[PDB]
This record gives C-alpha cells, sequence and structure tokens, in this order.
C-alpha cells in the first residue's frame, strides 16, 4: 500500500519459493509478501526423471507449502493466476478473486507446449513427459504397461526444447532399469530422437567431451540415435519425424511406432504472463533488463525459466539454451535486492552476473555433471564430469535444497560452496 | 599502454566520429585515441536518398576526415580492418599493418547483405541501393538511364531489412521527380515491394497512423504495393518475388521485370567483427550488455548498427527493427563514460537508456517524421507527423550535425533540444 508496499510472488517453484522467503526476510514486518502458485505443494524438479522410472516416489520429492511459508509470515494462495492487468496492477485468480500488488515478481516457469506437436500431449497419446511430478508418475505407469506388453521405445527432445540433460538421463536409467529386470532383450527397438545438431550439444554447443561420452553411452546401451529431428505429429501410436541437414533441407522422414515414449516438449511462457500486452517476446517469455526488471513495467520483476534470454546460436532445427538452478538463484537474489532498493529510494544495481549452465544427472551409483560459462565459446569453464561423486553430490543437494525450502532462506543462497573452508 | 591506455575506435560514421571526439575529450592528453575507418571521408547517411534521385551532390553531404580529427589530437588511419584478434588485442589492417589496442570501440555499422539475394548486388544487376553515397550516385546514374529509356520501376525492402523509412522516402521522391520532369506517364508500372507484414509497419509494428498515411501516399502516386514479400533472386533483369501469408505459406509468386530498381538490403555485421569468435550473434552483431560492453571481452565496447538488439516480434517474412541516430548517440555516450571509468578504477554504470526510434524524411517542401518509444506497445510516445516543419528540421539538423563533425563534440551531444529555453 501507500507506504508499506505489497509484494506478490507468482509461482512457488525453484525460483519462486526462495524468492518469497528472501523477499520477506529483506522487507521485514512492515511489508506484505504474498506467494501465489497453481499447486499447494512444492516439487523438486530435478528428481522427476527418477520418479518416471519408479526409482523415486512423489512423497520423497514433494511437500505441502502452506505451513512452511506461513510460519514465516508469507501469505500463501494455492490458486492459479488466469489474468494479469499490469495497468491496474491486479491479478485475477482461477476462482474469480483478484489480488492487487505494488510489486509483482513473476516466477511461473514453463508452459509445456505440447500443442506444437499434435498428439504429443501425454493425455492423448503414447508420448509421455517427465517435467512435472504428475507427468512423471503417469510416465511410470505407461512404463509398467510396457513391461507387461513389450514394444518399441522412443525417448528424446522436441524441436524448440531447451532442456536436454533430462532426456539423456531418462534414456539411460530406462535402459538400466530394463537390464535390472532382465527385460531389456524384449525391446524391438529403442530410439533416441533429438533436435540437437549433434549428440551432446545440450543446447549449449557442447561442453567438455559431452559429444563423445553421450554418444558412446547411447551405443553402449543399444540405443539408436538421430539428430536434427523434429516430430511433426503423433498419430495412431506412431511418431512422424522429419530429419533435416545443415541447411534445413529434408534428408529423411520416418514413421516410428511407439509403445512407450517420452519426449521433452518445447517451453513457452504461461498464458497469464504471455497474455500481458508488451510484457513478453513472441514465446511468452518476459523481457527484462540486467536487473531483472520488466522493460515495460517498472514494478514487474521476473526470474527463472519465465524470463527471455536471447539466442546466441542458430541450429537447423530450433533449439534453446537451458536455464538452470544456480543462475535462477542469482536472478532471484538480484530481483529481491533491487525491489528492496526501490522501496528505499535507491536504484538497485544488482545483476544476475555471468550466464552459466550447471546440470547434474544421477544414473544410479554414479552420475554426470557439467558446468559451462559464459554462454559463448571459448568459455572460462567448460567441464563435463562423470563419477560416483556426482551421484553423492546430487543426493546431498536434493536433501539440502528441500530442507532449505522448509526451514527458510535468508540468504546469499549458495554457500554450500563453503566446503572449502 | 601500461598506464596510459590506447583506445581504438573502429568506424568513422554516425556513431564512430562523435565517439572519437568524445573519447579524446574525456581521456585528455594522457591517452592515445586512434580512429580507424575504411574511407577517408565522413558521409551524412540520411541524405543518401536525395543523392540517389539527384537532389543532392556527394560534395554537399561528405567531407574528408583527417584534418578535423587530427587537429584534435586523434590519430586517423584511413584503412579497413580485415581481422581482429581479441586475445592478442591486435587489429590487422587491409595493408598488412597491425594496430594494438587496450580498449576497442566497435562502430562499424552494417554489412549490406546483397548475397542473401543472388543478382541483387548493385554491380551485377538492375537493382540498386542508396545506403552509401557511392551506391546512391550509382543509383542516380541508373535513374538517368531510365529517363532516356523508360521501363518498369521496383522500389522496396528485402527480407531481413531493418531500415524501411528510406525505401518509402525514395519511392516518393522518385515519383515526385518523374512528375517534375513530366516523365511520370512514361512508366509502364511502378511497384513497391516490402517484407513488412503491412504498409507502414516500419519494423516497429506501426507508429501513429503510418499505415493509413503511407498507404494513401503510395496510392496517390500510382504505386502498386505488396507486403509480406521476399525476393528470392534477381536474374535476367527480373526480380523473383514470393509473397506469403500470416503463417509463412506461399500465396503467390511473381516475376517482375525491372529497368530501374532499388531495394534496401538486409544488414549483417562486417566480416572483421563477425569473424571474432564468440563476439557476435549469428548475424554478426556484437552481443553487449546495458553498458555497451562486450559480453565476452571486457575491453571491447560497441555501438550503433554494429550491436545486437533482440527481436520483440516475429513476422511472416523476417524483418528487423531500426537503430536510429539519437539512440546511437546514447550508446556512444555510455560507452565513452564507461571506458573512462574503467581507466579510473570505477565501474561505469551508464546505459543507453530507453529504446527509441526517431526518423525524419524530407520529400521536398515537406517531410514526415516519427518517434516511437519504447520498443513494445503500448508506447509512451507513438507519433507520426507530416508537414513543412519536418522539412526545415531535417535541413537544420543536417547542417548542424555536419558542422559538429568538423568543429568537434564534447559532449552531451543532443542539447539541440534547448530550443525550449
Ligand atoms: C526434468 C527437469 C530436470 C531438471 N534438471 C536440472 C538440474 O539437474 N539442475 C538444475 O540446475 N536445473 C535443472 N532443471 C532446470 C530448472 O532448474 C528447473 O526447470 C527449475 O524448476 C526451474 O525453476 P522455475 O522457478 O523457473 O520454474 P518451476 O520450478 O517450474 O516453478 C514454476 C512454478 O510456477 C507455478 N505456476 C505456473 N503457472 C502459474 C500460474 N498461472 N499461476 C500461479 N502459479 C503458476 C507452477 O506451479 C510452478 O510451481 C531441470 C528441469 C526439468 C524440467
Ligand atoms: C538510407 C539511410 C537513411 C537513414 N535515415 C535515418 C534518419 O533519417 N534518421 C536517423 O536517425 N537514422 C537514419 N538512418 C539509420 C542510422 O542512423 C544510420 O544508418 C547511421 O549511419 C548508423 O550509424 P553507424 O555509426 O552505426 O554506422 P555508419 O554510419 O554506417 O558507420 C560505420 C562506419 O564504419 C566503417 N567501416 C565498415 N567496416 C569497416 C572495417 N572493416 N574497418 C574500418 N571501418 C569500417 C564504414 O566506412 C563507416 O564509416 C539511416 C540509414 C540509412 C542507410
Ligand atoms: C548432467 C547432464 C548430462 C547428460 C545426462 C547424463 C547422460 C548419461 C551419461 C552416460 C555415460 C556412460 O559412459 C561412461 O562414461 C565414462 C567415460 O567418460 C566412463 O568412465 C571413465 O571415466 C571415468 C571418470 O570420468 C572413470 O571413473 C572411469 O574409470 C572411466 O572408465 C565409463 O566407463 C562409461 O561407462
Ligand atoms: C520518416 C519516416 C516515414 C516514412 C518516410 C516518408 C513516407 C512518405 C509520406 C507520404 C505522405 C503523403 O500524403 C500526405 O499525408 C498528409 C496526411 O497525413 C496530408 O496532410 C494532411 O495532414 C497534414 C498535417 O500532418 C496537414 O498539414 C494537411 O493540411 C493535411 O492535408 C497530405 O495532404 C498528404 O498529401
Ligand atoms: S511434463
Ligand atoms: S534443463
Ligand atoms: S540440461
Ligand atoms: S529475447
Ligand atoms: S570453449
Ligand atoms: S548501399
Ligand atoms: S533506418
Ligand atoms: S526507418
Ligand atoms: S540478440
Ligand atoms: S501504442
Amino acid at each position: 500500500m501507500r507506504g508499506s508496499a505489497h509484494v506478490v510472488i507468482l509461482g512457488a517453484g525453484t525460483g519462486g519459493m526462495p524468492a518469497a522467503y528472501e523477499m520477506k526476510e529483506a522487507l521485514g514486518s512492515g511489508h506484505e509478501v504474498t506467494l501465489i502458485s497453481a499447486n499447494d505443494y512444492f516439487q523438486f524438479v530435478p528428481s522427476n526423471p527418477w520418479v518416471g522410472v519408479g526409482w523415486k516416489e512423489r512423497d520423497d520429492i514433494a511437500f505441502p507449502i502452506r505451513h512452511y511459508v506461513e510460519r514465516k509470515g508469507i501469505h500463501f494462495i494455492a490458486q492459479s493466476a488466469e489474468q494479469i492487468d499490469a495497468e491496474a496492477q491486479n491479478i485475477t485468480l482461477a476462482d474469480g478473486n483478484t489480488v492487487h500488488y505494488d510489486y509483482l515478481m513473476i516466477a511461473t516457469g514453463p508452459k509445456l507446449a505440447f500443442e506444437n506437436v499434435p498428439g504429443s500431449d501425454p493425455h492423448e497419446g503414447p508420448v509421455q513427459a517427465i517435467c512435472t511430478v504428475d507427468h512423471a508418475e503417469r510416465a511410470f505407469a505407461e512404463y509398467q504397461a510396457l513391461l507387461r506388453e513389450p514394444g518399441p521405445i522412443v525417448i528424446g527432445a522436441m524441436a524448440g526444447a531447451s532442456c536436454f540433460g533430462p532426456a539423456y538421463e531418462y534414456a539411460m536409467i530406462v535402459a538400466s532399469d530394463l537390464k535390472k529386470r532382465g527385460m531389456r532383450d524384449k525391446i524391438p527397438s529403442f530410439t533416441f530422437i533429438t533436435s540437437e545438431p549433434y549428440i551432446g550439444h545440450l543446447g549449449i554447443q557442447g561442453v567438455g567431451d559431452s559429444k563423445g561420452i553421450l554418444t558412446k553411452g547411447l551405443k553402449e546401451e543399444g540405443i539408436e540415435a538421430y539428430t536434427n529431428c523434429k516430430v511433426t505429429k503423433v498419430e495412431d501410436n506412431k511418431m512422424y519425424v522429419t530429419q533435416v541437414d545443415e541447411k534445413g533441407e529434408t534428408i529423411k522422414e520416418m514413421v516410428l511406432p511407439v509403445k512407450f515414449g517420452m519426449m521433452i516438449p518445447a517451453f513457452k511462457g504461461v498464458p497469464a504472463v504471455a497474455g500481458v500486452e508488451g510484457l513478453c517476446n513472441p514465446g511468452g517469455f518476459v523481457l527484462v533488463d540486467e536487473h531483472q526488471r520488466s522493460k515495460k513495467y517498472a514494478n514487474i520483476f521476473a526470474a527463472g525459466i519465465a524470463i527471455a534470454i536471447p539466442p546466441v546460436e542458430t541450429t537447423p532445427v530450433p533449439t534453446g539454451a537451458p536455464k538452470t538452478g544456480y543462475m535462477i538463484e542469482s536472478m532471484v537474489s538480484a530481483a529481491v535486492h533491487n525491489i528492496k532498493a526501490d522501496l528505499e529510494g535507491r536504484k538497485g544495481e544488482q545483476t544476475m552476473g555471468t550466464w552459466n549452465a550447471v546440470c547434474f544427472a544421477d544414473m544410479g551409483d554414479r552420475g554426470a555433471a557439467f558446468i559451462a560459462l559464459p554462454q559463448l565459446k571459448p568459455r572460462k569453464v567448460d567441464v563435463f564430469a562423470y563419477g560416483r561423486w556426482v551421484h553423492l553430490a546430487k543426493v546431498a543437494f536434493e536433501k539440502y535444497f528441500i530442507r532449505k525450502m522448509k526451514m527458510g532462506v535468508s540468504e546469499p543462497f549458495y554457500e554450500k560452496v563453503l566446503f572449502k573452508m
């Protein structure tokens, strides 16, 4: 209000949850912090591929938000925003209620654009998805139906996708789970389809020897792999794939039967955010400046997958670069600090810093991880690692992050890196 | 050098010339400022369409650089950079000589991408260009050859172009010049082809009533107009045009004979800059941050058409947004201030400010001008004006800008706006 600003945070995910705590901590008792989110529970997204092969249960990676944020003085509304009026600064919720804000922080993550590919929606076909825990449980269910009645497998990533790690990870743990059940030899074919220009491109033009190691890993497991692919439609339990060459010209078309399938979809901005005029690029991602502030509305900030990051490369089949957890945190921190300063007559000069991608994938007893920065080669850090220690690190970090979402966050969030001192 | 940094400015155009003066002024006698440019003369680019119909002479809009910058202590090298080594911080010139720098400011403007359209190069066909004074003189020459032997005219802008004003302006003054010579009725057809989704889109989704007024202006002059066009090739004195619809689907193909033609080309980054690894987007435009600093090299800055600005809209046929003079100046000012601060232990926090487009077109006794900001609608200023006063303003500003390039620049460059006090 007129002297004690009301700060609304939209989306209680990887960026939104900590943003609510950090926001509340920074603003203190004199300001209202409201967290709005479509679900009443928080999920740890990087654990979803394991849920999708049944190595993890929902109960292990998700929990109810309300008590933990409210014990902190944050108001929680478990409702989806349907409309945003930036002029009037009102948010219309699904139930019709409206919420007013003085500052909006948008952390709504991705809309899964199943509509780019007719038939590709998990509910209308064999092609599943593992990005949300609801979808991963459903993926597991179809996985069990493959066990009872074996048929061809197709795993991969769609045109326009930006999140390739999980596709490779899921392909590997499925192959692995098939072996551990002695069922692997029952599979007619096992294909990996990706829009990447080559295996291990990962949306980032490769990191370390990702090409060689992912290539060998796929061959090792008897998975046939195709790149520069776009799926045009899913129909009659068949995936229609077009493969192009360096200059976008078609070099073949394939029709693949699928009994069990998982393709990572392209991400768009959610409709409520994409619907705000002049706020977003054509993909529905919020245009912001270095400080996380909307270019159009000075009291709207944004962070996480929700924001637009300009492409630095152009591939035969459209692909995007990933937005990963450490960079999301830096964006969150910057947005909070800069809002706090708006409330105190300063201009917040904090930025998210250097673009970077960090990803960790657990395969069982060991994992793979990479770090790349900045976005364009030649990089200052370009490492791809595999080992048992990646597994331990993933396990520890999940445990840590979830504990922090329950206990609360101050916080220069990543001093997990005090394992030096 | 080790304590008195050497600042090189690449490109002596609308942004580069003032950047050299402002740089020298800000750094004083203790630092070396070198200006490198492919031509030994400065040209006033906005005057080129008039040169292309013969209303202006080269001698009126261009002048030799050397004396004016050297009398200011700036070193001038009238040589084109062929290669840039960002690691070693050396620039290789056309003649083989190399120049070392501690800070590089890149202001090289556009490469005219005639190669996007086979046959479209001015030297290999009837399709001319008016972006450089050399090309506009050549355009005028072909214009006189049309006078002696009348045939079809085709004026417009290519796919990927970002500079539409001048196409409309040139079409109008040609029509006008035809009338004043009583030759207008000798023309079989007069076609206007543009990649814009509609007339008066101007790369900026329209400004004021540009649609209605440009539409009417073209009809008024008997010019037939097509939008959503891309020229695929120029061959045998014929332009091959494909017109698409809202979803990129072809709704017709045309083969147009041309006796006289002028299409604005798509712009790319020049090869020396585009060739620096990791410096540029796929178009060869320098990736910079709000402060004009290269994202990859902390001692490389950039300004003007040379820098990359992310798209905010997506059209059926690829088009770009314009980079116009006031915004270029703001970029220049920011880059200079921020370099000066790098030389003094500070961090320069200056930015170019709000995106904006300002364009003035003289038609003879009157002109048209527009101002739009910021880039995305709804805007804070969205005006399209026509009148005799636009003409006077254009004339005055040309006179002013050229005088300033000769006398020198301090300078919060635009206080021409003191016509209020
Ligand atoms: C399968 C998978 C694996 C990943 N693995 C890694 C990894 O290993 N390491 C890493 O660093 N990152 C990884 N990522 C990438 C990234 O870190 C995650 O996607 C992360 O969850 C993104 O955080 P976010 O806050 O932007 O979006 P999210 O975590 O998706 O949060 C968005 C929230 O907004 C809510 N929401 C959506 N629409 C509305 C609405 N209209 N109104 C109200 N609320 C709404 C959603 O319910 C959700 O809670 C992974 C991504 C996925 C999909
Ligand atoms: C026809 C036309 C009309 C325009 N009308 C308007 C208008 O009315 N108002 C407005 O505000 N703007 C207008 N513009 C847009 C814009 O202001 C101009 O294009 C402006 O000149 C851009 O300035 P710049 O410094 O980035 O590039 P330029 O002015 O093109 O300068 C680039 C310089 O770099 C040099 N160079 C190129 N390569 C090398 C190399 N390898 N080594 C060394 N030097 C090199 C070139 O010789 C040139 O001198 C117009 C543009 C054009 C083409
Ligand atoms: C995190 C995002 C990346 C994508 C997600 C995960 C993709 C799946 C990875 C599959 C890799 C499988 O292939 C595996 O690779 C490494 C080679 O580097 C081999 O391992 C080799 O290097 C490792 C160390 O890095 C040594 O400990 C080992 O002694 C050596 O054999 C394994 O013997 C091989 O089995
Ligand atoms: C600067 C970038 C924009 C593109 C470059 C230039 C494009 C060419 C412009 C062609 C316009 C010709 O059409 C011209 O438009 C205006 C209408 O607004 C009319 O003019 C009308 O409005 C003006 C004021 O704005 C009045 O002074 C006038 O009394 C009235 O008739 C002219 O009678 C008409 O002849
Ligand atoms: S999903
Ligand atoms: S990802
Ligand atoms: S990833
Ligand atoms: S973007
Ligand atoms: S690299
Ligand atoms: S040109
Ligand atoms: S332009
Ligand atoms: S323009
Ligand atoms: S860009
Ligand atoms: S607007």
